[PDB]
């Protein structure tokens, strides 16, 4: 449940994961979602704070004085919707559903979105299959 | 960095804590904060999604069709501002700064805010000092 942290302060082991679980439940129920990400013919509702916390691209967009107030964000039409969906799920769950059939699209999408450790992980899995 | 989850899916160990760290950085810079919590003469800016994810009281308030749109929320004037501050910091960090001089106020505030495991932890620490 809790432990003594290195800073001599009480820390709750599952707190961060339980907060993320609740943020994903709010997303699933469309509660307090404040942006729709458009990827070709597909739309994905989300919370800007979670997107900024998980992506260098979204962090840049939503800290821009003009774009921070947009309710619709259109991604590059070359982005694969399934690749984006897999990464949005990862943002809200810490689970990345990589498969042989989606890894190239997930990697290209993570490069565009500036999610470096995901890109590095994709490169390592690709290197193992060559 | 990552591991094979029980659901045979790749999971990133530090993802949830790193997201929470970024949400606290946005709070510290007042980025995308969408509510001010008023506690007697003190004001605390925050993100409604994080408050709802961490409190039964805030979850009820921000799911109410009328209150979900309020930009200012006034707490009961009997709530101690320091106790609220300690709990808001806990929400964004997983670290609870309990001390002999603040534990009663933190416990009463956590009861009001419906943060059960925090209340239980406070009760256990109080029981040890009697
Ligand atoms: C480059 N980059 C990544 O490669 C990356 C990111 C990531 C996040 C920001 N956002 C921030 C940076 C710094 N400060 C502030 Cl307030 C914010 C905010 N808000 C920026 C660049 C990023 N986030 C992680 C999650 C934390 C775990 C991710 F795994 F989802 C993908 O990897
Ligand atoms: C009663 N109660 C607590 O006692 C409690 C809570 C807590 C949260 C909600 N919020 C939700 C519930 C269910 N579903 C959805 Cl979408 C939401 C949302 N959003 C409700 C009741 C709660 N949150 C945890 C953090 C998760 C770790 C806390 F540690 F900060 C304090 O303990
Ligand atoms: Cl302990
Ligand atoms: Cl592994």
């Amino acid at each position: 449940l809790y432990f003594q942290g290195a800073d001599s302060c009480i820390q709750f082991t599952r707190h961060a994961s339980d907060v993320l679980l609740n943020l994903n439940r709010l997303r699933s129920r469309d509660i307090l979602t404040d942006v729709v990400i458009v990827v070709s013919r597909e739309q994905f509702r989300a919370h800007k704070t979670v997107l900024m916390a998980c992506s260098g691209l979204f962090y840049s967009i939503f800290t821009d004085q003009l774009k921070c107030n947009l309710s619709v964000i259109n991604l590059d039409p070359e982005i694969n919707p399934e690749g984006f969906c897999i990464l949005l799920d990862f943002m809200y769950t810490s689970r990345l559903n990589l498969r042989e059939g989606n890894i190239m699209a997930v990697m290209a999408t993570a490069m565009y979105l500036q999610m470096e450790h995901v890109v590095d992980t994709c490169r390592k899995f690709i290197k193992a299959s060559e």
